[PDB]
């Protein structure tokens, strides 16, 4: 862990807040860790784990992913860019899952949360894979409040990375479902200025972002496949003390670069 120190403190000071980073080289097991056991708000980043929980359930329900879900206008939530285009038709569970992952679609996320038994149901799924840190407590949009000191709707960078590894590379999902989760993450559209900006174009990568809109709070987690070596799993979370502090995508990209440098991954 931190065999090579990196200037995360200067980065977060220039940002005006706190940055939390965990990065794991799945080959050697080496890690980079900075504020990695502090809690940070998940914001929309819970939607990746939501999609994984849906995939886990689909292992016992063979028709789940292709089930058509019809919803009313009252299910739309601000920032539902995919589900608003299918209000009059409905969408399948798999489509809602992909929209939640790849566009952070809020109506899709709340519909899938209901399917799983709400925030406690998603939390139970995370417990079932050995994550004792993650907690979801509220729905969209209330879960974005990012109040300083509030543990609701938070996890730690370390637990996020550990759970992401289990789900994308480990045995927490069966192999077809594992690859589907990876493929949804690879198709994300919201993360081009975050971890992806630190990842060379010739490497494969999937990610899920989160942006709370207050308290300088935003994040990204990713699996990255550098060519010729084992994949890297990493999480970068930010927060800041004042409600009107702005988040920064550049700070997240910069922290990801430092993490890769700390791991000796040439990028
Ligand atoms: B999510 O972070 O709770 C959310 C809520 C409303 C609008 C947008 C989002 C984000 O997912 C956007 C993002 O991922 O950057
Ligand atoms: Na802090």
């Amino acid at each position: 862990t931190n065999l090579v120190a990196e200037p995360f403190a200067k980065l977060e000071q220039d940002f005006g807040g706190s940055i939390g980073v965990y990065a794991m080289d799945t080959g050697s097991g080496a890690t980079v860790s900075y504020r990695a056991e502090e809690r940070f708000p998940l914001c929309s980043s819970f939607k990746g784990f939501l999609a994984a929980a849906v995939l886990a359930r689909s292992q016992q329900q063979a028709g789940l992913l292709d089930t058509p879900i019809r919803y009313g206008k009252n299910a739309l939530v601000p920032w539902s860019p995919i589900s608003e285009k299918y209000l009059t038709t409905g969408m399948t569970v798999a489509e809602l899952s992909a929209a939640a992952v790849q566009y952070s679609d809020n109506a899709a996320a709340n519909l899938l949360l209901k399917e799983l038994g709400g925030p406690a149901g998603l939390t139970a799924f995370m417990r079932s894979i050995g994550d004792t840190t993650f907690r979801l407590d509220r729905w969209e949009l209330e879960l974005n409040s990012a109040i300083p000191g509030d543990a609701r709707d938070t996890s730690s960078p370390r637990a996020v990375t550990e759970s992401l590894q289990k789900l994308t590379l480990g045995s927490a999902l069966a192999a077809p479902q594992r690859q589907q989760f990876v493929d949804w993450l690879k198709g994300n559209t919201t993360g081009n200025h975050r971890i992806r900006a630190a990842v060379p174009a010739d490497w494969a990568v999937g990610d899920k972002t989160g942006t709370c809109g207050v308290y300088g709070t935003a994040n990204d987690y990713a699996v990255v496949w550098p060519t010729g070596r084992a994949p890297i799993v990493l999480a970068v979370y930010t927060r800041a003390p004042n409600k009107d502090d702005k988040h920064s995508e550049a700070v997240i990209a910069a922290a990801a670069r430092l993490a890769l440098e700390g791991l000796g991954v040439n990028g």
